[PDB]
């Protein structure tokens, strides 16, 4: 089981799985191998019912697309499609929330509002908003209706892109075309020019991707900025992760997927439904978080995370998980059937993600409270049928300091130096106390053994003095390896990283460092470390193709992550991706992806499955751009 | 020759391929055999880097994606994906139209205008938008400013379906949630709950294709609509088709891909630049035309049709095509390559559709006759190089009589009924000298033989006294085979049918039957289509899924025809493809598909690989209308 997952609680919970007949996403990996390796490489096309095409890695026939398409433009395509995709998924979050704080300001939501005032003023000033004698639910409005209007062509390109990179990289990406002109025009465009006989250069169809996945950025900046607004920007908290979380005597429920639209109702109705649940016999109700929205409301609330990604049906297997609360993205839709076996009551909320099986239980914004009340019964019935019935939640966890905003790291180091924030970190960085920053981002993938390649490529990094930072299942499986207990700092660090993460957390009281690794959120807060590197790049007056700044996507999944690691690419960074993409069927496009884009934008991918030698990659991409700025390495 | 197309300057064209050792399409089908049967059935899922997923169609494992995705989901992704390809690209198409003709009455592109002002105010009236009083570049404005609403979520749905089919079918379709609210929208949405994990139920998955697809009606329509206003709206004209259109002597030029925006200036400047064509020892400049950009300018201004779709690189092979000017969709790009043997000028023109080792010349609409002389003086020392060089031009082509518009259907059977133009043609479906009406639409494909079941299917048709109208390339491989010539009415129509076509052109002057079947233009011109059916529903009081139509996409390829395909279904009509989509390794999709959709919309795929088999079904599907109409059949 070590060789399925690191993860002791997860191994634990395979066993039960075995033992009872129930199939994992393990198993159906099992029984998928061989692989294709057309599609593992990339050469196979559906892009028409003339197909479907294939093209040989090497030797004979094919070689080829019917058409004429040739290995790089059949692969150029295919990724364009995945980029599109991820930013489709990320920008429809964004999209949600903007219609949310619409109707919030507008009457017709009252279970949402403004929470967090100073955030809406700064964006509305980043904006070019005015708010000087202006309500607050104006500027609301204003803040929204820009939102919205950032999907579509207007008489200003996408300005959750322009209003947030420094000048300069706008103005580097603006020579080479690939500022995006609307969110959802740019996803169209991708699937209009991928289309049959369409385009059919490798350079041109990369250059477009490069511009969607800035729309897929924008979307993520999008909906972290509203995420902030409506529900408070994270400051830092103290929670647990792992099975353990779970309580066999509460009503255990799990909040699923994405928006925290949804979970961050869920947590404040659980509060008020605590003596409901006492009357049917429980302690309370429990909610644990899964993926991304489990990390908002980890990062807003201290929920406690249970588990991540490619282990998310371990959480039913243990016998204890009375619901789980879905609404899109990164759902194994395993998890209808196996509820039939655990006892689990799975609900889906939005019209555009159903699970044949699932219960779904529309969730209106106009009807949260109510909605939520709703779904929240059906998780204490289902508590009161598995009375008396043995579970096994493995008795595993681990402490998690998070809540690492931007705005709260800034004014963690603030406590050092007031009016010059970013500067301690910067001293640093020059006296090589910090090496430079690694943000880890992205999910797991059953090829890889869960969490093996984010623990190996972290404990290098970090014995080199690297400050490091997650999002996501990157988060996830750091938090849940001890990567985020300040008491692991002097295991885990460098004796440099030691001393700042010990200065800072001393300054900002807690008598002990900041933790190993800083939590910076779920993965559209990607945009997050965004905002952190270009404050940075514009505080040393450098582009961040500059900066001693990587991205490790360490065990990559979704289009999403695609996507992000493309923006990551586009907006100037070494950007490490520990599964192989599909793109080595065509070395042309895989020379553009690692080589020749950094002429273009100055980041570039780094494909290594590795994780010993990505780590090496990745501390030589990072004293590169130390030398490059005359420092020490 | 005869296995690979049934057009003999087709088959000629091949032989002089093969003996030149130039590589064709269908050499290219061959190298691809056995095609994948994963692929085929769509049982193949590379949704997430976890895949490539397949499902085995029958016997042992696999049979489940990894993330739990079973076949039914994945078949259903694929396709959503497809649709929303295909709506993308029309709505593309549409988008640059709307930008036009805003440039255009802002005075930024002197170049087009107004050129059908009665359709302008028509268009205005249906949209709602005043015109009383109101100078026409303002109601322009007004009609591009709406069109460019549509793309995006706004206060009311997608005018560009609401307006255009009868409130019964809104009615129908609004129940059941099938409305667009945006056209990028809709495309997003779609990729959205495609990506892993996120719709996972193939009901759900399919509600949300039908919607997309009536966002790819939008997007017909709406280049249509501005396509008209731009360039006029078609009426009556005569031509030829086939490669014998090209003349040895002439500079041969060929507008291929889709947009009139383009190919419309191209061949008004082509006239300017006669005689310096004459300086260089040309007789002039021949424009013939390919694919829908070729319908296009046939159905405006009688410009000849070389050829379509899967035959296109044929008209290279003649050694006469000087120069092949293109846009965007449908465009081999094979054509770069062999264009080095040919000698022929390869032009692309868009910034989104590019092909490695053609000339790129931007073309700008604010500087449309500078770009289309740079590309026509290209051609002119194409021409030159080629002096003295023999060419094979097969002597084989038909007349064609095309350009009937909708406007100018209803306008010929105002002949015979002035104030109630429509009755004539329900007077003869109800007395059984027009059994129905069957619209052919889309591509060919390399796995058919090129045209076969498009001419089969509709000799068994007009035998059987339907009335044939085509569009796109099946009105291509109609004309190429004389049923646009009404020469050939005695041999191919009924009595029935001929006695209303030699009515009707009697009546309209030209001393004889209109042709066999009505050219009623380019593919998205199988909106025109969508404005008769509607005017029949309309002038009888009932919905479309009770008229004796029926489609039929007899050899479809593209993303595009699967997207129409999929919303002549969704508007309720009985609607036939000749080549399999990717659904048969899912009973319960293909059972939707065929069957169950007809309890939501009254539409229905009809798949037939046969096409005797397939004249069979169709017929019975009219016949069935008739007899829900009370009528004898
Ligand atoms: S687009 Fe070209 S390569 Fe792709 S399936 Fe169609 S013929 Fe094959
Ligand atoms: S989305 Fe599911 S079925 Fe598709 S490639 Fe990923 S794991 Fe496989
Ligand atoms: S041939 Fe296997 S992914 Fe297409
Ligand atoms: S296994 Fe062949 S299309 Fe994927
Ligand atoms: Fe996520
Ligand atoms: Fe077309």
């Amino acid at each position: 089981q070590n060789l399925k997952s690191t993860d002791r609680a997860v191994q634990q919970m395979l066993d039960k799985a075995k033992r009872e007949g129930i199939q994992t996403v393990w198993d159906r990996y099992e029984a998928m191998k061989p692989q294709c390796g057309f599609g593992e490489t990339g050469l196979c096309c559906r892009h028409c019912l003339q197909g479907p095409c294939r093209i040989n890695p090497f030797g004979d026939e094919p070689k080829v697309g019917i058409c004429g398409a040739t290995a790089e433009v059949i692969v150029a395509r295919g990724l364009d499609r995945s980029i599109a995709a991820g930013a489709a998924g990320h920008s429809g979050h964004a999209k949600h929330l903007a219609h949310t704080l619409k109707k919030a300001v507008q009457g017709k939501a009252a279970s949402y509002m403004i929470k967090d005032r100073t955030k809406l003023h700064s964006i509305a000033k980043r904006l070019g908003i005015p708010t000087e004698g202006q309500k607050d639910e104006d500027i609301a409005l204003e803040v929204a209706k820009a939102a919205l209007a950032d999907f579509h062509e207007k008489d200003t390109p996408v300005l959750w892109v322009t209003t947030v990179l420094p000048p300069s990289r706008v103005k580097v990406l603006s020579a080479h075309g690939l500022i995006p002109a609307g969110i959802d025009h740019e996803i169209a465009e991708i699937m209009h020019r991928t289309s049959m006989g369409c385009d059919a250069d490798a350079q041109n169809l990369l250059l477009g991707g490069l511009r969607c996945s800035l729309a897929d950025l924008a979307g993520c900046y999008m909906g972290t900025d509203l995420a902030d607004i409506l529900f408070g920007t994270p400051a830092p908290v103290v929670t647990e992760s792992n099975l353990g979380v779970l309580k066999a005597d509460a009503v255990n429920v799990a909040v699923h997927g994405h928006n925290p639209v949804l979970s961050d109702i869920i947590v404040s109705v659980s509060k008020e439904m605590e003596n409901e649940a006492r009357a049917a016999g429980a302690t309370g109700i429990n909610v644990v978080g899964i993926c991304c929205t489990g990390n908002e409301v980890l990062m807003r609330h201290g929920i406690p995370a249970c588990t991540h990604s490619v282990s998310q049906e371990m959480a039913m297997i243990t016998g204890a998980l009375d619901a789980m609360i879905l609404d899109y993205q990164c759902i194994q839709p395993s998890v209808a059937t196996i509820a039939e076996c655990t006892g689990t009551t799975v609900i889906t909320t939005m019209e555009m993600s159903k699970i044949t099986g699932a219960t779904h239980v529309n969730f209106a914004e106009e009807a949260a409270v109510e909605n939520a009340k709703q779904i929240l019964r059906l998780a204490i019935d289902t508590f009161k049928r598995r009375k008396g019935k043995p579970v096994e939640i493995p008795n595993i966890k681990t402490k998690v300091v998070a809540g690492f905003s931007t705005e709260a790291i800034i004014n963690a180091l603030s406590k050092l130096n007031a009016n010059d924030p970013l500067k301690p970190l910067i001293d640093n960085v020059v006296n090589g106390n910090i090496r430079g920053v690694c943000l880890f981002a992205g999910c797991n993938n059953v090829k890889v053994p869960q969490d093996q390649n984010f623990t190996t490529i972290a404990r290098k990094l970090l014995k080199q003095n690297v400050l490091v930072v997650a999002t996501g299942c990157g988060a996830g499986a750091l938090m849940r390896h001890g990567f985020m207990d300040p008491a692991n700092v002097d295991e885990l660090c460098g004796d440099g990283l030691k001393a700042v993460l010990t200065a800072i957390g001393e300054a900002n009281g807690l008598g002990g460092p900041l933790p190993p690794v800083l939590h910076m959120g779920s993965c559209v807060d990607n945009s997050r470390a965004v905002a952190l590197v270009a404050a940075l790049a514009n505080r040393l007056g450098v582009d961040l193709d500059r900066l001693p700044v990587v991205a490790s996507a360490a065990e990559a999944m979704h289009e999403k992550a695609v996507a992000i690691g493309t923006w990551a690419v586009t907006i100037g960074l070494p950007t490490h991706i520990g599964v192989l993409p599909p793109i080595t069927g065509s070395l042309p496009v895989t020379q553009i992806l690692t080589s020749s884009v950094k002429d273009i934008t100055g980041g570039y991918f780094i494909v290594e499955l590795d994780p010993e030698t990505a780590a090496d990659k990745l501390l030589a991409a990072i004293n590169e751009r130390r030398a490059g700025l005359g420092l020490p390495w």
